[PDB]
């Protein structure tokens, strides 16, 4: 109900929507300035516009706020509730020993190449697609990869928003 | 050592500097793109330029990530380690029932007017100073207050950085 959303104090709006972009409450806090919203699509569009207004470093920064697939946070049970649901859904919590090592190596190569973590919309992909995509995007030039990666962020955000 | 800072993996740089702007690790994460940093001043300069490049809503967003002085999070013991230290140093952790209620009302008026929390460099102000600032700044136009508040965020950030040093 967008009417209830529109009457939210900023503190409650930030509590409700503060993690639609992983560890970036500033982004959802910002868009509250554009209330009232027509609908959830309006909120989505504002978030996309905000991300797009950022310098490249800002986009890279958003990426760096995301946890590795199957990395330290997943293994240590210190993911945000959203990342935990997403990573479980993509098969990350039931990887075997060889798969864990493989994800480590792939993540390591990616982050060494690009200087931010590998991000892919987990809810839209299964385990096998994830590995294929890691390997494929590993071949991208940095500018093209930044665009690709941010598109994945925007997909994650849309799903998060619609899960609320 | 700035050499040691420059050698940090982004994951470690974010871990160390991720809260120099309250609940805004994104800012520390972004500026790592600009390494090597010449010095501490370069880091602060990159932080300042990043914030300045945001739309006004982004600057408001940053403000909205800060907890109220003496507010719900302080009472619940759920402030960030830095925020707790800053507010304790400013005398917010030893207010009586009356004071706790009074902080609430001035903050309510302010946030209703401006649409973001009252932010002041707390390590540079005592109990009384804070109230006077709140009452004076309540008079500002919104355009001006945003600029005033963001300057305070940058002061807080500067001192958070120096504490790490
Ligand atoms: N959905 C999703 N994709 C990711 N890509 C990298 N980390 C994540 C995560 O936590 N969730
Ligand atoms: N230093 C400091 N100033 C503030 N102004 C409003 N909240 C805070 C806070 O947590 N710390």
């Amino acid at each position: 109900d967008i009417n209830v959303v529109n009457a939210l104090a900023y503190e409650d709006f930030v509590k409700l929507f503060g993690n639609v972009v992983e560890k970036c409450p500033l982004i959802s806090a910002a868009i509250w300035s554009y209330r009232p919203f027509k609908d959830l699509a309006d909120i989505e569009a504002r978030i996309s516009e905000f991300i797009h207004s950022l310098p490249d470093s800002g986009k890279e920064g958003i990426l760096r706020c995301h946890p590795d697939l199957a990395g330290r946070d997943l293994q240590s049970g210190t993911l945000t509730p959203e990342s935990q649901e997403e990573q479980s859904q993509a098969g990350m919590t039931t990887l075997d020993s060889a798969e864990i090592v493989h994800m480590y190596r792939l993540n390591s190569e990616y982050k060494e190449r690009f200087g931010f973590p590998f991000v892919i919309c987990a809810r839209l992909n299964n385990k096998a697609d994830i590995v294929r995509q890691l390997s494929e995007r590993l071949k991208n030039r940095r500018t093209a990869e930044l665009e690709c990666a941010i598109e994945e962020v925007k997909k994650i955000c849309s799903l998060r928003l619609h899960s609320i």
